[PDB]
This record gives structure tokens, C-alpha cells and sequence, in this order.
């Protein structure tokens, strides 16, 4: 009864949980204030960047060195860390002291003494000819400008040390161990002793992104990503922020919670003004806070008969230990009368339960005030993060936590309130920061060794300017065989003549009807053409869908049902009864022994369609133009569409001699000298050479440049050993090549945790269109991250930083490859002519050229720089796919 009382005087520090989230609000604000340019400097938050980039993943080893500075004595530690599945680490470590000689000295004293400590601590434990990292932290106040540079702001606790305060510490400790001689030293990372909580905990446990201190003081670092920080320069990854929390309402955000008693104690410190979030939380002035209740129930005769003793009066006198205690006991109020009678007073049992319960209300709402603020920073991680359910572990050291008998619980339970969107765990640190510095330079070594090792795989994928010259030329030698009439049948890359004899003019007119087939969905084209100088072309389609039924039934059913879709177009366009030719891109293997006679080889993509195979498709067309009636029109030609391709850059560019398409395939096109072309009687004149060479390597001569995913992708593809050269460059390979190298990253644990969705093991998650958007994202790379919540992959910023990279040097490989070919084809352009200085054009359709952000940029440099006597212009095209079937037919119609 004298509880409720005490609650109803004490009402303002029960605080309910609607005060603790609106707290977690303000300090929100608070975070967002200090991560922030223009307000960091005013920000009572100081949201300090500790430069660690990184938690531990386990995989960590080495031997280490730590220094823990905490003033009048300092510890020297040594951390051997092993991989070997068990994350057990080994320390040892020595107390030395700092006597006042050294102290009240100079600074070059202190460290020179601090430099032998460590010397004489390396010389009894074995290592002084081992050069290792250290392994730094030391907790008085500091502006950090880089993980191995920090300015001294001021001493604590004793420190008169001149030349010091804003000097680097580590530039001191660096040089006083040069000064000596005997040992040296490698990275050093300066590191505060939250962050070197959250690190030690992070070793155990890898879901560890805050770290949290309730000392004799307060504060707590996260995990934050560097979009978000302005105070450091770039976007990527993410970085721990030490977010000195202790200051919170120093500017006076958190006076409406604060009570009187907060007041007083604020007056009654060292530091008057500042650090108020400790001094309502932390252990230093827990006790003290329950004194001032106790002095002003007195004063107010509301407890002890209004009588006081000069024990109570003094700060101090009555402790956090106190408060531990009184809690602690199966009998509180015992051990209350007892602590109240060393302060010299006759409590009775009235102002025993008084004195236990105000003692619950300062330690419950310290705990709660954590859960409010740590509330806000889980909050924070989870919008980062972007998904709706957070696991995430908070490694947690201190007096107060570890040895208050309710705090941590009560801690435990209110912040899993206060944010349901959470599965939390705690985890407490033993050895603390020491472990912890030395932990930060074991990351720093890990992140290291992986970087290298993943950019030693992505080397395979890197070639240089003389291994492009050689594929250069291996292109040549396989296209001149595939010309002879030898070794045309051993031939890769059969270099089929076209019948294609003769290029644009400016002379055409008149309208072309462009029959474009391959799949289940066709287009009819009417194309228009405006002869002379401007005019141009111009073009109407519609698609049209060949039913299901019709191509598992008989071949002509199928033409017929063809046929009927020309004659709807051309009556849709309000052309019906008039008759013109008719270009034809039927993409099916074929032999096509006349420019208007092709052989259907094998039916693909599902055409089951009988008395096709073995027959000239254009037979089978005009066969069933000729049943419709009234109904004619000539078929001039048939194509492959690399051809129209160029055909169509014809009538832009007079000088274009060269089709080429990277696309979901790769293929390209020249007009070669009928010189040259020996399966087609007569030396006289030009003939257009369809290469075929996404062929190219199907011999083997490319083996020695394919990596073991370029075989991964070819052995399970559709064709395997078929179209290696394509596989290299486009289409639906490059997303395959990309994803069996994350796969192999990840094997290898350098890459998503090790730990391989069944999501990431499905093939053809990574679409052209992603690499093209993964590649042009940049600064925050928050387009690659979606792209990779879209495909069911987690989305960290490493990995994005990682999965831009495997992209970018996929697809370069794929220019480059591209642009050698490319190369080996002016080249012999310019030899079968003699000629020299030669300016060339090439038409180009297809996929991946026109909409990956860098491939057409690197494409060109590279055969610049292959055939540096070409001069090469690349023109795109536009759906010379079916477009240039008509225009084929146009040329076609001037003779
Ligand atoms: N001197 C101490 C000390 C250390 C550890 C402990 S402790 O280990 O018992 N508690 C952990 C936390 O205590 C304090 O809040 C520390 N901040 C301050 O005292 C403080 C106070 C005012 C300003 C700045 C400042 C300013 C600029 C840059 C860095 C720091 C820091 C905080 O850095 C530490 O992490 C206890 C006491
Ligand atoms: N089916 C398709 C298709 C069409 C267009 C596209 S595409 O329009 O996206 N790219 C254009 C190029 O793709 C591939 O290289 C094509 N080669 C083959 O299909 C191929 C594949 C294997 C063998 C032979 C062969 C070899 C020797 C003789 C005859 C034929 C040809 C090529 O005809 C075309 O020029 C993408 C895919």
C-alpha cells in the first residue's frame, strides 16, 4: 500500500508504452539529424562513422593485437583466431600501469611507454618477430577521420599528457614503435568499445548488427548503409555507426520526460548539460538518482518521520550496487533496512518497501529507455533491410545489464513489445572490447583475402589486347575454310551464300509486302518505300498467332492458315485484290541452294507440322497462294535476317557492307567477292556471305579461352558443344554464365553467406534485360537490390556490390569477344580488295546492342582498336528482321 503511494509520486518515470514509442520516434529524428550533412554539425546524436565496413562471417583467422586504454592501468592483448567450424577464440593479455611521471607528462613519454608495454608483453608471449595488426580502442573522447587516424578532443580521468589532444593517436603510437626498433606493426583500426562489442558478438553470432553498452555509461552502434551517411564519401555497402547516444536530449529534446531528480543530478555532475540519456539510464547515476528521491520524501516527511542523516546528503553515498542488491534478495526489504541504517537512519517497514520500490521504478525505466531508443534503431535496420519480418541479434556488455538482476530481462521483454515485426535475440559479451579491436583488423584481413580471391575468378573472364588478336585471327582462319570447298563440311561456321548479289541504290520505290516466320507467332509487313534523296521507309505490321492445333497438323494446313493472315493485313490496310511481291524471313536451319529456293532441314520450336521437312518453302508457299483465289503474289526471295539487317542500313548508308545482330542470338553478315565463294560457279563479281558464326568454337578452337562456366552453361543447354561462340556473347547464355559464377561464389563463401537459395539454382532467373538494368545502376545501387528482391535473392548491399561486378565483366567479355569478330570481318573486307584505309558501316539489330547500357560503347572501341585501319561506323537498324525481307525484295525488283 505505501507501493501505490510511491507509484502515484513517482507517477512521471512509469512510463507507459505509448511514451516509450513516441520517444522511439524523437530519437529517430535525432539519428536522422546526425547521418545528415547540413545538421550533423548542431545534431545532438553525433551518428559518428566508425569505418568498420563489415560483421564477422566466421571464416576470420589470424593472430591479432589489442590496446584498451581506459586510463590508470591499460590491458595489452593478443587473440589468435582459427577456421575451424567451432568460432572458439584464444586470448591472453597483461594489465600495465601508467604511473602520474608518464601521465602528467609529455605525450611522446606516454606512448614511448605504451610502445615498450606492448614490446615486453610480445616478448613474453613468443610473437615480437611476428608483424601483426592491433587492435586499438581506447575510450576518451575522439574525432575519427579514418579506421587507422584519430584526434584526440580531450583527456578524462587524470590524462594531463601535453601535445596530444587534437593530435593523431595513431600517427603517435605508430611512430614511438619506429622509434624503438625492435618490432613493427601492420593496420591499426581505432575502434569504440560498442562497436568492439557488436564485434565479438558478430563472431558467434552473424546476425549481430547492434552492438549496446549500458556501463557505468551508455551507448550503442549499428550496422548502417552508406546511402545514408552523409558524413562519408560513396553510396555503397554499409558502415557501423557509433551513435554516441549517451547525448541524447543534451539540446533539451527529452525534457518533457525528464523529472526534477534529472535536473538535479544534471547540476550535480561534472558535465552539467550534457550526456542526459546516460544520466536517466546508466549506472553511474542510477543510485544517486534514487538518493534525491529518498532526501526529498524526507523533506517532505513522506518518509523516515521527515528526519534526515548527513550520509543521505551526501552524493554518492547511496549506489547502483545498492539498488542490485535490494532487488536481488529473496528478502528486498531486509536488505533495504540494512543499506538505509549504513546511511545512518531508524527506517520502519513502511519505509523499507518505499525505499525497495523506488528502487524498481529508476531500473525499470532505465530498461525501458533503452528498449525506446533500441526500438528505433531495430526499426531502422528493418526498413533498410526491406522486408516485413526481421531476425536480427544485439550484442550487449556492461555492469548494469550483466549484474542487475531484472534489467536485462525486463529489457528483453519490453523492446520485443515495442517492436512485433522482430524476432530479437541478446547475446552478452565476456571479454569485451578487447576481443573486440582485434576482431575488426581479423575482418578487415577476411574482406581483404576474398576480394582477392573472387577478383582472381573474374580474371578468366578479363582478356587482354594480344588474346583478342589471336581470336581475331582464329576468326579469319575459320571463315576462310569454311569458303573452300574442302573443309566446308568440317566447317563451324559454314559461311552459307545468301544469293544476295547486290546492294541499295538510290533508285527504289514501291510497296513490299515481308512475310517474317520463325515461332508461333508470325508478321505480315507491308513497307513503303520513297525513293531519291530524304523519302525513306515506312512500315505497317500486325502479328498474327498460329494455333495450336494447326502446327501438329499437316504442313499445308499450316501455309494456308499463312496465307489467310496476309490476306487479312492487306485488306486491313485497305489493300484487298491487289497483288505485290512478297519478301520472306523464315529462321529455320536450312540449305537455300537459290535466293528463291530454301529447303526446311528440321523443324524446331515445336512445328510438328507434316510434308515440310525436305521441301522448298517457298514452293509450299506459293503452292498455297496459288489455292486461294483470287488471290497472287510473287515471292521474290527468302532471307535470314541477319541480311535484311544490312539490307535495311543499305538504304540509309550507301556504304554498308555488313549485317550483324546480337540478340537472344549472335550472327553476322558481309558481301564477300564472288571470288571467294567456291560453292557457287563464277569468279564475277560481289555475293553477301551469311556466316553463321555463333558456330564459331565448335571445333574446339576457343577451349582455351572458356572458364568452367562457359562449359557450365554449355553442357546443360539445349545444343550442347553447338554454338559455343553465341554462348560466349548473347542471348540467354550471358545470365547463365553470370549466375554459375555467383553460384560458385557462393560455394566458396564468398558470396551471399554460403548459403545457395533454391531459388539462385533455377535456371534463367537473370533476364538481358536485368544485366542491363544491374549495369547502368550506380551510387547506392538501390536498382540492383530490387531487381534482386524481384528474383527471390537476398539483397544485402555487399552482394549488390558483388553481383554488379560478375555482371559488368561478363558482359564486357561479351563486347569484346564480339568486337574481335567483328574485326576479322572488316579486315578481309579490306584484304580481298587490297585496299588499305577503308571506311565501313554496319547495320545492327538485336537485343542486348541497342539496350545494355555499355555494350555498344565497348564494341565499337574494340574493333577500333583490332583493325586500326578500318574505319568502322555502326548504324542500328530497327526489325530488319521482317522489314528487310521486303527490302531484299526491292534491290530484288530493280533487275
Ligand atoms: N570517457 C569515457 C567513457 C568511455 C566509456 C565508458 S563505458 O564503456 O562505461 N560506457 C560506454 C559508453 O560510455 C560513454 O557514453 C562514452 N561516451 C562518453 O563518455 C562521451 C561523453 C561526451 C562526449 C563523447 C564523445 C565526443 C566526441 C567523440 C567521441 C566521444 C563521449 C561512450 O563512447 C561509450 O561507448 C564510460 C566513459
Ligand atoms: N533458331 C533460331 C534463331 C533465329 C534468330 C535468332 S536472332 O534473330 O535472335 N539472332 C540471329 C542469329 O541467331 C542465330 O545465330 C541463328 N542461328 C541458328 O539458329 C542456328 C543454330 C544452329 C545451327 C544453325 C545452322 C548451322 C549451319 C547451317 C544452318 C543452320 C543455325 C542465326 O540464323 C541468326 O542469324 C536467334 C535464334
Amino acid at each position: 500500500d505505501q507501493v501505490q503511494k510511491v507509484d502515484q509520486y513517482l507517477y512521471h518515470m512509469r512510463l507507459s508504452d505509448e511514451t516509450l514509442l513516441e520517444i522511439s520516434k524523437r530519437f529517430r529524428k535525432e539519428m536522422e539529424k546526425g547521418l545528415g550533412a547540413t545538421t550533423h554539425p548542431t545534431a545532438a546524436v553525433k551518428m559518428l562513422p566508425t569505418f568498420v565496413r563489415s560483421t564477422p562471417d566466421g571464416t576470420e583467422h589470424g593472430e591479432f593485437l589489442a590496446l584498451d586504454l581506459g586510463g590508470t592501468n591499460f590491458r595489452v592483448l593478443w587473440v589468435k583466431v582459427t577456421d575451424n567450424g567451432l568460432q572458439k577464440v584464444e586470448m591472453e593479455n597483461q594489465i600495465y600501469a601508467i604511473p602520474e611521471d608518464i601521465m602528467r607528462g609529455s605525450g611522446t613519454q606516454l606512448f614511448d611507454h605504451i610502445a615498450e608495454c606492448l614490446a615486453n608483453f610480445m616478448d613474453k608471449l613468443q610473437i615480437k618477430d611476428k608483424k601483426l595488426p592491433l587492435g586499438f580502442t581506447f575510450s576518451f573522447p575522439c574525432h575519427q577521420t579514418k579506421l587507422d587516424e584519430s584526434f584526440l578532443v580531450s583527456w578524462t580521468k587524470g590524462f594531463k599528457s601535453s601535445g596530444v589532444e587534437g593530435r593523431d593517436v595513431v600517427a603517435l603510437i605508430r611512430k614511438a614503435i619506429q622509434r624503438r626498433g625492435d618490432f613493427d606493426i601492420d593496420i591499426v583500426a581505432v575502434v569504440n568499445d560498442t562497436v568492439g562489442t557488436m564485434m565479438t558478438c558478430g563472431y558467434d553470432d552473424h546476425n549481430c548488427e547492434i552492438g549496446l553498452i549500458v556501463g557505468t555509461g551508455s551507448n550503442a552502434c549499428y550496422m548502417e548503409e552508406m546511402r545514408h551517411i552523409d558524413m562519408v564519401e560513396g553510396d555503397e555497402g554499409r558502415m557501423c555507426i557509433n551513435m554516441e547516444w549517451g547525448a541524447f536530449g543534451d539540446d533539451g529534446s527529452l525534457n518533457d520526460i525528464r523529472t526534477e531528480f534529472d535536473q538535479e543530478i544534471d547540476m550535480g555532475s561534472l558535465n552539467p548539460g550534457k550526456q542526459l540519456f546516460e544520466k536517466m539510464i546508466s549506472g553511474m547515476y542510477m543510485g544517486e538518482l534514487v538518493r534525491l528521491i529518498l532526501v526529498k520524501m524526507a523533506k517532505e516527511e513522506l518518509l523516515f518521520g521527515g528526519k534526515l542523516s548527513p550520509e543521505l546528503l551526501n552524493t554518492g553515498r547511496f549506489e547502483t550496487k545498492d539498488i542490485s542488491d535490494i532487488e536481488g534478495e529473496k528478502d528486498g526489504i531486509r536488505k533495504a533496512r540494512e543499506v538505509l541504517m549504513r546511511l545512518g537512519l531508524d527506517p520502519t517497514q513502511e519505509d523499507c518497501v518505499a525505499t525497495h520500490r523506488i528502487c524498481q521504478i529508476v531500473s525499470t525505466r532505465s530498461a525501458s529507455l533503452c528498449a525506446a531508443t533500441l526500438a528505433a534503431v531495430l526499426q531502422r535496420i528493418k526498413e533498410n533491410k526491406g522486408e516485413e519480418r526481421l531476425r536480427s541479434t544485439i550484442g550487449v556488455d556492461g555492469s548494469v545489464y550483466k549484474k542487475h538482476p531484472h534489467f536485462a530481462k525486463r529489457l528483453h521483454k519490453t523492446v520485443r513489445r515495442l517492436v512485433p515485426g522482430c524476432d530479437v535475440r541478446f547475446l552478452r559479451s565476456e571479454d569485451g572490447s578487447g576481443k573486440g579491436a582485434a576482431m575488426v583488423t581479423a575482418v578487415a584481413y577476411r574482406l581483404a583475402d576474398q576480394h582477392r580471391a573472387r577478383q582472381k575468378t573474374l580474371e578468366h573472364l578479363q582478356l587482354s589486347h594480344d588474346q583478342l588478336l589471336e581470336v581475331k585471327r582464329r576468326m579469319k582462319v575459320e571463315m576462310e575454310r569454311g569458303l573452300s570447298k574442302e573443309t566446308h563440311a568440317s566447317a563451324p561456321v559454314k559461311m552459307l551464300p545468301t544469293y544476295v548479289c547486290a546492294t541499295p541504290d538510290g533508285t527504289e520505290k514501291g510497296d513490299f509486302l515481308a512475310l517474317d516466320l520463325g515461332g508461333t507467332n508470325f508478321r505480315v509487313l507491308l513497307v513503303r518505300v520513297r525513293n531519291g534523296k530524304w523519302g525513306g521507309v515506312e512500315m505497317h505490321n500486325k502479328i498474327y498467332a498460329i494455333p495450336q492445333e494447326v502446327m501438329h497438323g499437316t504442313g499445308d494446313e499450316l501455309f494456308d492458315h499463312i496465307v489467310q493472315c496476309i490476306a487479312d493485313f492487306l485488306e486491313y490496310m485497305g489493300m484487298k485484290g491487289v497483288s505485290l511481291p512478297l519478301g520472306f524471313t523464315f529462321s529455320f536451319p536450312c540449305q537455300q541452294n537459290s535466293l528463291d529456293e530454301s529447303i526446311l532441314l528440321k523443324w524446331t520450336k515445336g512445328f510438328k507440322a507434316s510434308g515440310c521437312e525436305g521441301e522448298d518453302v517457298v514452293t509450299l508457299l506459293k503452292e498455297a497462294i496459288h489455292r486461294r483465289e483470287e488471290f497472287d503474289l510473287d515471292v521474290v526471295a527468302v532471307v535470314n535476317d541477319t541480311v535484311g539487317t544490312m539490307m535495311t542500313c543499305g538504304f540509309e548508308d550507301p556504304h554498308c557492307e555488313v549485317g550483324l545482330i546480337v540478340g537472344t542470338g549472335s550472327n553476322a553478315c558481309y558481301m564477300e567477292e564472288m571470288r571467294n565463294v567456291e560453292l557457287v560457279e563464277g569468279e564475277e563479281g560481289r555475293m553477301c556471305v551469311n556466316m553463321e558464326w555463333g558456330a564459331f568454337g565448335d571445333n574446339g578452337c576457343l577451349d582455351d579461352f572458356r572458364t568452367e562456366f562457359d562449359v557450365a552453361v554449355d553442357e546443360l543447354s539445349l545444343n550442347p558443344g553447338k554454338q559455343r561462340f553465341e554462348k560466349m556473347i548473347s542471348g540467354m547464355y550471358l545470365g547463365e554464365i553470370v549466375r554459375n559464377i555467383l553460384i560458385d561464389f557462393t560455394k566458396r563463401g564468398l558470396l551471399f553467406r554460403g548459403r545457395i537459395s533454391e531459388r539462385l539454382k533455377t535456371r534463367g532467373i537473370f533476364e538481358t534485360k536485368f544485366l542491363s538494368q544491374i549495369e547502368s545502376d550506380c551510387l547506392a545501387l538501390l536498382q540492383v537490390r530490387a531487381i534482386l528482391q524481384h528474383l527471390g535473392l537476398e539483397s544485402t548491399c555487399d552482394d549488390s556490390i558483388i553481383v554488379k561486378e560478375v555482371c559488368t565483366v561478363v558482359a564486357r567479355r561479351a563486347a569484346q569477344l564480339c568486337g574481335a569478330g567483328m574485326a576479322a570481318v572488316v579486315d578481309r573486307i579490306r584484304e580481298n580488295r587490297g585496299l588499305d584505309a577503308l571506311k565501313v558501316t554496319v547495320g545492327v539489330d538485336g537485343t542486348l546492342y541497342k539496350l545494355h547500357p555499355h555494350f555498344a560503347k565497348v564494341m565499337h572501341e574494340t574493333v577500333k582498336d583490332l583493325a586500326p585501319k578500318c574505319d568502322v561506323s555502326f548504324l542500328q537498324s530497327e526489325d530488319g528482321s521482317g522489314k528487310g525481307a521486303a527490302l531484299i525484295t526491292a534491290v530484288a525488283c530493280r533487275i
